[PDB]
């Protein structure tokens, strides 16, 4: 599923990301934009052999099982395919664990490089929330 901007903002809010670990909703929407272009089915292979899955490009070395990432963990206790669903619950719950891990949203390289310190509120401009 490819979410609209304001649609994804509403979904993320419904599932408890707004101010989650102190990160306003705009941060999350911004992260999703640059990670996946709001596309739940986004996958991207990494040089290390792991793969990133879903709206927030969660990695298979630590977070989900895809059955092909040697020596990886599955800390979110989910198959990586769960992260490609039109229903974003698995991606959100897994993101909550990731952002709680120590480095906050810096875990998302695209967030650090493209969203961090910018006017992230712009991403929820005009949305019914």
């Amino acid at each position: 599923k490819v979410f609209g901007r304001c649609e994804l903002a509403a979904a993320m809010k419904r599932h408890g990301l707004d101010n989650y670990r102190g990160y306003s909703l705009g941060n999350w929407v911004c992260a999703a934009k640059f990670e996946s272009n709001f596309n739940t089915q986004a996958t991207n292979r990494n040089t290390d052999g792991s793969t990133d899955y879903g709206i927030l490009q969660i990695n298979s070395r630590w977070w989900c099982n895809d059955g092909r990432t040697p020596g990886s963990r599955n800390l979110c206790n989910i198959p990586c395919s769960a992260l490609l669903s039109s229903d974003i619950t698995a991606s959100v719950n897994c993101a909550k664990k990731i952002v709680s891990d120590g480095n906050g949203m810096n875990a998302w390289v695209a967030w650090r490089n493209r969203c961090k310190g910018t006017d992230v509120q712009a991403w929820i401009r005009g949305c019914r929330l």
